[PDB]
């Protein structure tokens, strides 16, 4: 049963080709439609020299070109590497020099972001009218489910990101798993909230196109408050949310700060990305009650968005009434969530160790980094055919079965529900010619430097210079000498 995320998408859009897939505050498509107009963008893609494992850079806002360009990418054989319009050129360059793509598909607007680019540039807003000229059918057999479907950059230690790299049979298995443990139907309206640049925004994609739901695609201004973003969603007639952690942890304390009604359609609220507050957690259930229901879901880029779930809203008041909230148990039987000890071996359970990943949610590894990918995706002792990976997340097995996080072994944290690796930030801050040593930690991200000379306008100095290397996100608020 050999499957690509595209075939799945393909299925769906032959049940029902009328139902509509995508809405945004701009207009709509279709499942036909968004189907066509990939199909047109992909045979066009594949002139261009796009094939199984090609990377295709994808440099666009959130909208119906979005949707189609992912979608175009796949069917055309190729793995897209998103390259968030918001990062800095310095950073975007690396990426495309690092990935080695020969083919952007942008738009106009963005088309003096890359420091500047050899390559065959698609921008979709202006090329529609070629694009148009292309076949509306269905490609036929342009991948295997070993090749690649996008390759998702993450914060590095060592001083640059680097791209996971997500087979389609990985994140065919992800989709269909969590198709089934949300229960998402024709009915479903999910709102598609994070940028491409996190693997979450493909949970929120794929789940909903892959079922028949219809997929909403959010704005930049109805997040910036809540009573925005609740009223919005009511508007729309949201089914379900798939929040950050941190943007939850802000809906709750305003939820019971005013008299702020959830949406009434909406069933489901999926978070995660960082520990939960067992504290908000309490504060939902008795504001909120067990519907919509709540669902903490867990996992690390390199497996596939997420390996392990928790319906909160079935937990008793004892399993809440505990210090963590579970992260709970694998999404399925061919994902193996462990928590080992330093050997390797299985732990006694409410014992705590390192989690594993293993079976099917697996990267295929790291992007141009071979030993990076070998230290962190190992082959496994006692089972010689498999690998697992090394989530850097401890955690341990309560007796009940349920998966607790416990924290990490290292320096990589979340800053804004983004992954931060502090020594990034760090091994950045000593290529100024002006700092000596450098160290930053949480928490908020405070820079700790010995400068060579002390200048007295530092701060807006490394800030200026961080800036133009670094997301917004890892530039510390505060720094100390
Ligand atoms: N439900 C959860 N509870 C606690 N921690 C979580 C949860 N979900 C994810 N995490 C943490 O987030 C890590 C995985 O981050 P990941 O999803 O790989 O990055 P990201 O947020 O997409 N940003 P980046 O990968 O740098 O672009 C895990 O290893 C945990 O530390
Ligand atoms: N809504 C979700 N399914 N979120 C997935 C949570 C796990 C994911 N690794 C993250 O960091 O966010
Ligand atoms: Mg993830």
């Amino acid at each position: 049963f050999k499957q690509s995320i595209h075939q799945l998408f393909e299925t769906q859009v032959e049940r029902t080709p009328e139902a509509v897939a995508v809405l945004s505050e701009q207009g709509q498509l279709t499942y036909e439609e968004l189907n066509t107009k990939a199909n047109q963008l992909a045979h066009y893609l594949r002139t261009l020299g796009v094939k199984s494992e090609t990377l295709v850079g994808v440099c666009v806002d959130r909208s119906l070109e979005m949707v189609i360009g992912l979608l175009a990418i796949l069917k055309a054989g190729g793995a897209y590497v998103p390259l968030d319009p918001t990062y800095p050129r310095e950073r975007l360059t690396y990426m495309v020099q690092d990935a080695q793509i020969s083919v952007l598909v942008t738009q106009t607007q963005w088309s003096n972001l890359i420091s500047d680019y050899q390559g065959q540039v698609i921008c979709l807003d202006s090329q529609w009218a070629k694009i148009a000229s292309y076949s509306q059918e269905n490609l036929v057999n342009t991948v295997n489910p070993e090749n690649l479907a996008y390759v998702i950059y993450t914060s590095g230690s060592t001083g640059k990101p680097k791209g996971v790299m997500i087979e389609h049979q990985s994140l065919v298995n992800f989709t269909k798993l969590a198709i089934a443990q949300y229960q998402i139907t024709t009915s479903d309206r999910t709102l598609q909230f994070v940028s491409i640049s996190f693997d979450v925004a493909a949970e929120e994609i794929y789940v909903t196109l892959c079922s028949g739901a219809t997929l909403i695609l959010r704005t930049e201004e109805m997040i910036s408050s809540i009573p925005s973003f609740v009223q919005k969603s009511q508007d729309w007639q949201i089914t379900v949310w798939s929040l950050p952690t941190a943007y939850w942890h802000l809906l709750v304390n305003e939820l019971v700060k005013s008299k702020i009604a959830l949406p009434d359609s909406l069933r489901l609220v999926i978070i995660g990305g960082e520990r939960v507050q067992p504290e908000l957690v309490r504060m939902w259930f008795k504001n909120v009650g067990n519907f919509p229901e709540l669902i903490n879901v867990y996992g690390p880029t390199e497996g596939t968005i997420a390996v392990s779930l928790c319906r909160l809203s079935q937990l008793t008041e004892s399993q809440r009434n505990r210090t963590e909230i579970p992260i709970g148990k694998s999404l399925g039987e061919n994902i193996s969530v462990y928590v080992l000890d330093e050997t390797l071996k299985t732990v006694p359970p409410e014992t705590p160790g390192e989690i594993y990943i293993g079976g099917t949610a697996l990267a295929r590894g790291y992007l141009n980094r071979p030993e990076l990918t070998a230290q962190k995706f190992i082959q496994d002792p006692f089972s010689p055919s498999e690998r697992l990976y090394k989530t850097g997340d401890l955690g341990r097995y309560l007796a009940d079965g349920n998966l607790e996080y416990l924290g990490r072994v290292d320096h990589q944290v979340k800053i804004n529900g983004f992954r931060v690796e502090l020594g990034e930030i760090e091994t950045v801050l000593l290529q100024h010619h002006q700092v000596a040593q450098a160290v930053v930690i949480d928490r908020r991200l405070v820079a700790y430097l010995v400068p060579h000379s002390t200048e007295e306008n530092l701060t807006v100095t490394l800030q200026q210079f961080l800036k133009n290397k670094l997301p917004s996100y890892m530039i510390p608020a505060t720094f100390v000498v």
